[PDB]
């Protein structure tokens, strides 16, 4: 897929920390009543968002985050924390501040925020 999922030259692993993003941070953020808009990749067809990947080139979305946890596709819990945030930017950046998908993303940024604050190590 793009961006992918898996890649047999990449190192990947599963430690405590990148447990914790999958186990506390997305099982988390997945029960999230305003999580659902965020399960998979923007279908710009489907919402009339006809310019979305002229203007979003690193796209995003917690489907993938989920599949890279459960691949051992990340080295270091920096990289999902690095897809959470290019997702919310993605959000921040494709929308007007008023539209209520960019309130969502901020509900879902501010649980992401405050777990990876609490993440052991
Ligand atoms: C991840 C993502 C990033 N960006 C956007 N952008 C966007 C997507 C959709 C409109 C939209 O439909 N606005 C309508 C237009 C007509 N008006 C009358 C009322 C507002 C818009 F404004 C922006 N969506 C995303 N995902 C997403 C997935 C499923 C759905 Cl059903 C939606 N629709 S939504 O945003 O309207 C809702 C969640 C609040 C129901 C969005």
């Amino acid at each position: 897929s793009m961006p992918e999922v898996s890649n047999p030259s990449k190192p990947g692993r599963k430690t405590n920390q990148l447990q914790y993003m999958q186990n506390v941070v997305v099982k988390t953020l997945w029960k999230h009543q305003f999580a659902w808009p965020f399960y998979q990749p923007v279908d710009a067809i489907k919402l009339n968002l006809p310019d979305y990947h002229k203007i979003i080139k690193n796209p995003m979305d917690m489907g993938t985050i989920k599949k890279r946890l459960e691949n051992n596709y990340y080295w270091s819990a920096s990289e999902c924390m690095q897809d959470f945030n290019t997702m919310f930017t993605n959000c921040y950046i494709y929308n007007k501040p008023t539209d209520d998908i960019v309130l969502m993303a901020q509900a879902l940024e501010k649980i992401f925020l405050q777990k990876v604050a609490q993440m052991p190590q």
